[PDB]
DNA sequence: GCGATCACGTACGTC
DNA sequence: GACGTACGTGATCGCA
């Protein structure tokens, strides 16, 4: 049972028609300057395979490629845009990506090939990616029979689904979603990976060095302390030195033996100086190689620059995830890891780095959906929303509040955005569970908006299935009906914190497409390298500084129209870490 | 039997 | 609440 189609040798007009289902298959996870393998194409005049080094040398198609009025329907067309970028080949008018659709439909279901999302609608003409190409190691790109065939297979269930899935899309109010927001976003990413992030490797090499040198002092001063020699790196080894050599206490376990948590060295601390060199020897190690070691390993030699790649259809809650390297996750709470940041720097000569974060987008949001009269006032006023809470939970006056006060109601706020058990609350207050419990208690009493919406969200999902967000991503809570308390329970904390979290990506997003369009309508030269969340990093010649300060917050703030303003505070520096 | 690879638990970096 | 990476350790793979 062979699907029919044609092995073109040359590239012929019929194989460019306005409208086809394109594959450009890319087999290398991650697609930076990777090989494109082959190319397929069906339309209604049949399906094609094409070998890259002709297809891609030939001018009409690299001209239909670039041409935005032949639409094209693919699934990940973020990959092969940026395949096709680092070949100097511009890929325009896909006008729908499965991969996007898929995911919009259900995030749950972890589509990551054309056979994942083409069986949610009972297609199965098609094989999964890994049974073709093998797995992680064994990967490899079959003889061009097999390829050939399985690419066609991929084209002709895109050119069947693309119906099925808009109509689903449409029924869940969702079409804008994707055509408004994911697609064109996708192509925005697609410029932000391809740009990359500069990397000055010599200040990281640097860092390197004096990093090895304080932890090989520490190293052994902890061999001293501990009166013999181990791989502190080894959670067995590390807690038989500690709870049996050292008699240390145990203060917690792990499913598998001793817990050796910083949570929980740092409650061991005062019984033995030997926990205070672990705690350090851990800071420093994960800077050592995660972050010096882990960069220097994917910056790329000839430019220096690294090129992450946005998952954009990963997490359950609408976000982007980062990888190889991930660039979502640079240090910045402690001053010594903080540092790393003075590595990442302009990739001109001349030019700044420009970031702008919305402040509290979070609790912003709850106050909008929850219509909490109080919370909405707190931010109509931009109080110091910490400060705020604790005046009305512990019910003082703002100047009554004592630094350990806003550090608990912080703590509190973090929580009642999680949708945060006592039990959650007081494992991280490290309180008891009846004390967590009034906190919380104390919480709803002083904003009885946001209590009535966790408890009408909890239902809506009972009701429903699932929650939405403000552009109506959604998310499918099937767990909220389990008769298993904890199951149940944790479905409720996503019902609650959805919304929340999804709305802010919502946002971020619109106000990633409405800034391009901006700096585009402006001509102005700076443009996105990275998206943390809840901020917009961007780079631009030192002379566009001005017009970035007043644009760029004023863009991310009138993205949505909230009942509560949004707020963007920005700075800009040499180095991402000056840019604060 | 021996690298190479895979699977999984633990710890820790971000918002 | 949402992520990704590095590590140690035990198990399984691929071949003789
Ligand atoms: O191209 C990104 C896109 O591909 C998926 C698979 O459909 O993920 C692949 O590529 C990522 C980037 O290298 C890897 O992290 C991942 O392991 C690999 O399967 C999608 O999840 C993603 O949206
Ligand atoms: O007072 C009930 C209170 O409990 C929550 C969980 O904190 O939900 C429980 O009770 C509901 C009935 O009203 C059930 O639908 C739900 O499954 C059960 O966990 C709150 O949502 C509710 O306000
Ligand atoms: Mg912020």
């Amino acid at each position: 049972a062979k699907m029919a189609f044609t092995l073109a040798d040359r590239v012929t007009e019929e194989m460019l028609a306005d409208k086809a289902a394109l594959v450009v298959e890319v087999v290398e996870e991650n697609y930076h300057d990777a090989p494109i393998v082959g190319i397929a194409v069906v339309n209604e005049h049949g399906r094609f395979f094409l070998r890259p080094e002709t297809a891609l040398a030939d001018p009409q198609f690299v001209a239909w490629l670039g041409d935005e009025t032949k639409k094209k329907s693919m699934f990940d067309s973020k990959r092969a845009a940026v395949a096709l970028k680092w070949k100097g080949i511009e890929l325009c008018g896909v006008s729908f990506d499965l991969l996007l659709a898929a995911y919009l439909l259900d995030p749950a279901q972890g589509v990551d090939d054309v056979a994942a999302a083409a069986k949610m609608k009972q297609y199965e003409a098609v094989r999964p990616d890994e049974a073709v190409y093998g797995k992680g190691a064994k990967r490899a790109v079959p003889d061009e029979p097999v390829l050939a065939e399985h690419l066609v297979r991929k084209a002709a269930a895109i050119w069947e689904l693309e119906r099925p899935f808009l109509d689903e899309l449409r029924r869940n109010e969702q079409d804008r979603l994707l055509v408004e927001l994911e697609q064109p976003l996708s192509s925005i990413l697609a410029e932000m990976e391809f740009a990359g992030v500069k990397v000055d490797t010599k200040r990281l090499e640097q860092m390197g060095k004096e990093l090895a040198e304080q932890l090989g002092t520490v190293e052994q001063r902890i061999y001293e302390l501990a009166g013999q020699e181990f791989n502190i790196n080894s959670p067995k080894q590390l807690g038989v030195i500690l709870f049996e050599k050292l008699q240390l206490p145990v203060l917690k376990k792990t499913k598998t033996g001793y817990s050796t948590s910083a949570d929980v060295l740092e409650k061991l601390a005062p019984y033995h100086e030997i926990v205070e060199n672990i705690l350090h020897y851990r800071q420093l190690g994960k800077l050592q190689s995660t972050y010096i070691e882990g960069l220097l390993k994917v910056v790329r030699p000839d430019t220096k620059k690294v090129h992450t790649i946005f998952n954009q259809a990963l997490t359950q809650t609408g976000r982007l995830s980062s990888t190889e390297p991930n660039l979502q996750n640079i240090p910045i709470r402690l001053e010594e890891g903080r540092k790393i940041r003075q590595a990442f720097v302009p990739s001109e000569s001349d030019w700044l780095i420009f970031a702008a974060d919305y402040s509290q987008i979070e609790l912003r949001v709850l106050a909008h959906i929850a219509e909490d009269d109080n919370l909405m006032e707190a931010f109509r006023r931009d109080l110091d929303i910490h400060t705020k809470t604790a005046m009305d939970i512990f019910q003082v006056s703002e100047d009554e509040v004592t630094p350990n006060m806003r550090r608990q109601a912080k703590a509190v706020n973090f929580g009642i955005v999680y949708g945060i058990s006592d039990y959650g609350l007081a494992q991280n207050l490290n309180i008891s569970r009846k004390e967590a419990a009034e906190f919380i208690e104390r919480y709803f009493e002083s904003f009885p908006g946001v209590k009535r919406y966790m408890e009408n969200i909890v239902q809506e999902a009972k009701q429903k299935g699932y929650v939405t967000t403000l552009l109506h991503r959604r998310r499918y809570l099937p767990d909220i009906t389990s008769r298993n308390f904890n199951v149940r329970s944790f479905a409720e904390r996503m019902a609650m914190n959805t919304p929340i979290q999804g709305s802010a990506a919502d946002i971020i997003k619109k106000a990633m497409i409405d800034l391009n369009a901006r700096l585009k309508e402006e001509r102005l030269q700076a443009h996105l390298l990275l998206q943390v969340h809840d901020e917009l990093i961007l780079e631009a010649p030192k002379e566009e500084m001005e017009r970035l300060c007043r644009l760029v917050p004023e863009v991310m703030e009138q993205a949505v129209t909230l009942r509560v303003p949004l707020k963007v505070d920005y700075h800009y520096g040499s180095t991402w870490y000056d840019a604060k």
